[PDB]
């Protein structure tokens, strides 16, 4: 066991291919590590590192199946990198952003092409979109959707093609979670707001379904008093607090997969920095106590 | 602007000449910055770093008046360090000892002459005191308390001239908040014993007074869900539970120094990264919303 080299609060990330699981976890001297489930947990461990940020990197994660993976963190230079998998070894890919040091990161592919958005906070403490459409033009701006608290999390989830389906997740100057969404006709304020919340409350998305009925949405978030909560949407709406609440450790970040593998994973204090899965079988349970290299 | 260069959350360490005030606080890349207090509040700016750790660095202090000043860090190579203050500029200390990478630090002074007492966590997750008596002797292995908390606070304590005295707080394996204590004939496991704390809990301990009927020690604490509480010790005993109860960030750290000039300080999201300053009058109040650099 090595569990005691994870960051404690680790940034997390987590993505799924069928029932095969990624997670990224942030080991306390930057290192970004690689937990696999392959009907069974195993990495975590020193040679599972896909690349080494600067001390609290926070992490974000967006794959394409297993065919593409994308994962970003925060350097030492208080650069925004990218460690990349295309199915044949981790290679550092094209995308160097200068954020705020404080910067949270979210990260999504559109479809089932390679398309990528990453959101980021600059030194003004607006939220920025960074686009990649293809190899000739690269990285490029998207939309900035102006003031955000300092050091937000952000929260970015994406459904669809023609047109893709984004909302972004982050934190105002007053506090307030607030969306910022994409149907294919510009940015908008999203129906999401949760009000006058903590100053840099941790934010997870994951997301199902296609636009109407199908379609889902979870937003885990901080609550003042170290809970993770749930915000729900399904088909055409009315967002609701759902029945996910759990207990983490001051700061846990948290991050989520999507139905029908819907896991969340967070830091409540097991093994000290080790992170906990929760699973959703017709009612939450404990899906894995403690994650390697526990 | 400047406040959101201060760590979220920062090691947090203060020290007093009578009403003259230091507190040290951690930016965001290791800096170790000095705030001023001389009838009015000063400092926090990058020209105010006396040294550098790694990013989350804790920070402790202790001092003789304003005539000797100690400061204690960990730099990025996971080695506790020392900047000092001998009333003629700040030098580097000779004190250098290897620290798990996620060690706190306490550190005394004894007495008005120049002998100090260091404590942090060794790799093996034991509680290490480190002695410095003269010149002539250096930097030796002291006392070991044995298993804590890997990553556990530790805050630190002395009164008396001869007898010394000193507590030392920290969590055992078991998270139980316990006491290290030296009335001048060997250590023992002290009555303090704050059971089944959060893992890795902040802490900060000032007393007053000598052994007798005017001794005071107050330690701070962080609860489960992200208030700062106090255990109150009042010279013959009975340790009890203090009128000193605030919300703080998640992970806050405390320092306090003692009355006559009793203030605490935390950070409890004031312009998101600012240290708030409380004040003892015949009751809690605000003393200073937010500390330099804001
Ligand atoms: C062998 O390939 C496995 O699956 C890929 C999708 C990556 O997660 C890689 O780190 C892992 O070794
Ligand atoms: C081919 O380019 C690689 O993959 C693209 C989808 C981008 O993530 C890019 O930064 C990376 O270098
Ligand atoms: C049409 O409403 C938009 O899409 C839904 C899926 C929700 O994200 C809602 O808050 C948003 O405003
Ligand atoms: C049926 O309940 C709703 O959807 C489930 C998938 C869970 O997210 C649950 O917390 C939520 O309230
Ligand atoms: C049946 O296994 C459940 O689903 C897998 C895909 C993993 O999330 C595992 O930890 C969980 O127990
Ligand atoms: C004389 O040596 C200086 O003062 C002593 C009290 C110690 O703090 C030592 O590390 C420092 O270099
Ligand atoms: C006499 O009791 C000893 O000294 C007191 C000042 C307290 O620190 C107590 O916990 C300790 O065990
Ligand atoms: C009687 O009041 C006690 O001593 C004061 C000096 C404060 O530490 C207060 O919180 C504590 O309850
Ligand atoms: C006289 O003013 C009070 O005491 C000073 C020593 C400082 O603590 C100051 O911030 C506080 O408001």
């Amino acid at each position: 066991s090595g569990v005691l080299q994870i960051s404690f609060p680790a940034g997390i990330a987590a993505i799924r291919n069928n029932s095969s699981l990624r997670v990224y976890e942030a080991a306390l001297d930057g290192g970004v590590r690689e937990a696999q489930y392959e009907g069974r947990w195993a990495g975590g461990k020193p040679d599972n590192v896909i690349a080494t940020g600067k001390i609290g990197t926070p992490i974000a994660a967006t794959s394409v199946g297993f065919q593409y993976i994308r994962v970003y963190y925060v350097g030492a230079d208080n650069k925004a990198r990218e460690a990349c998998w295309d199915g044949k070894g981790w290679y550092t890919g094209a995308f160097v952003k200068d954020v705020a040091p404080y910067s949270s990161i979210g990260a999504v592919f559109l479809g089932k092409n390679i398309v990528v958005r990453v959101y980021t906070q600059n030194h003004d403490n607006t939220i920025q979109e960074w686009v990649w459409d293809s190899p000739s033009t690269g990285w490029t701006a998207g939309a900035n959707f102006g003031a955000a608290l300092p050091g937000t999390a952000i929260a970015a989830t994406s459904w669809g093609a023609g047109p893709y389906h984004i909302r972004v997740y982050f934190q105002d100057t007053n506090r307030n979670v607030i969306e910022s969404g994409w149907d294919g006709s510009g940015w908008y304020t999203g129906g999401l707001k949760i009000s006058n919340q903590s100053p840099r409350a941790s934010l997870g998305a994951t997301s199902w379904g296609e636009s109407g009925s199908s379609l889902g949405i979870r937003l885990y978030y901080a609550t003042q008093d170290n809970l993770i909560k749930e915000k729900a949407w399904d088909g055409g709406g009315g967002w609701y607090d759902g029945g996910f609440q759990q207990r983490s450790i001051p700061g846990s970040r948290v991050a989520a997969i999507p139905l029908p593998v819907l896991r969340v994973y967070l830091q409540n204090g097991t093994e000290v920095s080790g992170i906990t899965e929760y699973a959703w079988n017709s009612g939450w349970v404990v899906g894995q106590a403690v994650l390697p290299p526990a």
